[PDB]
This record gives C-alpha cells, sequence and structure tokens, in this order.
C-alpha cells in the first residue's frame, strides 16, 4: 500500500560513489572509510520536524528540520551547508550549498527499498537501502 520514509533502513548497496565524493570534494582517506560503512538510516517524523539519523558509520549524524524552511548542517566530512528540503509526490529533494556550490540529494521510497540519489555537477551516484 504505502511504504513511505518513516523508518528504519540499512545499506544495501552503492554505485559510483567514489567520483561524487571527490566531486564534493572530500579527502582522500576520509572517501575510505565512507565506502567501506554499510550506514542504517532511521527517519523520524514528530509533527511537521523530520529528523534523519545515520548510524553504523565512521561519524553519526542527526538531521532535524522542517520542509521548505532553511537549515544548517555540518557534514560528516565537516562542510558547513546550508540546506533546504522539499517533498514532491514521495521524494524528498534536498538541495546542499557551500561556497558557491551546491549539490542535489533525491530520497524516494521503493517497495521497502528507499534509494538516495545525489548529484553533483557532472556526478551522479546511488545508494540503495533495505527496510529494516
Amino acid at each position: 500500500m504505502c511504504d513511505q520514509f518513516v523508518g528504519t533502513w540499512k545499506f544495501l548497496s552503492s554505485e559510483n560513489f567514489e567520483d561524487y565524493m571527490k566531486e564534493l570534494g572530500v579527502g582522500f582517506a576520509t572517501r575510505k572509510m565512507a565506502g567501506v560503512a554499510k550506514p542504517n538510516v532511521t527517519i523520524s517524523i514528530n509533527g511537521d520536524v523530520i529528523t534523519i539519523k545515520t548510524e553504523s558509520t565512521f561519524k553519526n549524524t542527526e538531521v532535524s528540520f522542517r520542509l521548505g524552511e532553511e537549515f544548517d548542517e555540518t557534514t560528516a566530512d565537516d562542510r558547513k551547508t546550508k540546506n533546504v528540503i522539499t517533498l514532491d509526490n514521495g521524494i524528498l529533494n534536498q538541495v546542499q550549498k557551500w561556497d558557491g556550490k551546491e549539490t542535489v540529494i533525491k530520497r524516494k521510497v521503493m517497495d521497502g527499498n528507499l534509494v538516495v540519489e545525489c548529484t553533483m555537477n557532472t556526478v551522479t551516484s546511488k545508494r540503495v537501502y533495505e527496510r529494516a
């Protein structure tokens, strides 16, 4: 019926993740630990406030936001970013901006799988997660 964002998702696979993180400017070596982790992402909703909590990784993070409203995030690679997330037809669209640069992270639920497609400049990278 509806499998939607809320709940807990376990890494399954990734594609092109290395060239994306290079495009972002992630340092050689942070790129390494990022490619061995199998992160667990929990999406939780409290009223009109979404929380995306990333665990089982090298550096755990938690971001809480309201749709359409701009917020700050210091990312697990030390970027200091401004973000706006919107929702259109079941896809969360995050626009992440630091230094005249920008990345777009799209999240969509497809049949108990969460597909996160990240795009910067030329480069796109897909990560798939399985519902826990």
